[PDB]
């Protein structure tokens, strides 16, 4: 993905957790994360938590919103989803997506990874594969401090 691009096809139809939104709704007056994850990695075990305090500490501030990349047959079914994202806490919107619409346009081939926008919706910073979410925090801090 190039920065900068608008937020495209914020879809899915698979299962959605906790609620379902459109770019239309999200964007008009906060930044936002959108973040992809999976049920099956290590690393998506240590955002979890951490998605968990965030989505507390910025709600307010930034819009958060998740998509599952199926990917593995430990992953593959949305009751299991819907089982551990209510375990780790995870309250924002989430969908799951079988005709894989975010990949067409991303071409989502990784996880964990994150995505910040600003309030309009263009692609502000884009990182992968961290410590849970915790460099991440900081970035989004910095795009408060560009949307205030």
């Amino acid at each position: 993905m190039k920065l900068r691009q608008p937020m495209p096809e914020l879809t899915g139809e698979k299962a959605w957790l906790n609620g379902e939104v459109t770019r239309e709704q999200l964007i008009g007056e906060k930044p936002t994360l959108i973040h992809f994850w999976s049920i099956s990695c290590h690393l998506c075990k240590e955002a979890m938590p951490q998605v968990n305090e965030f989505r507390d500490k910025y709600q307010d501030q930034l819009n958060v919103v998740a998509v599952h990349m199926p990917r593995s047959e430990d992953d593959l079914d949305p009751g299991k989803i819907k089982e551990t994202a209510a375990e780790h806490d995870i309250t924002q919107p989430i969908f799951v997506d079988s005709d894989h619409a975010l990949t067409d346009a991303f071409e989502n081939e990784y996880v964990p990874a994150y995505y910040v926008f600003d309030k309009t919706g263009q692609l502000r910073h884009f990182q992968a594969g961290g410590s849970g979410m915790k460099m991440l925090e900081k970035r989004v801090n910095r795009v408060l401090a560009e949307t205030e």
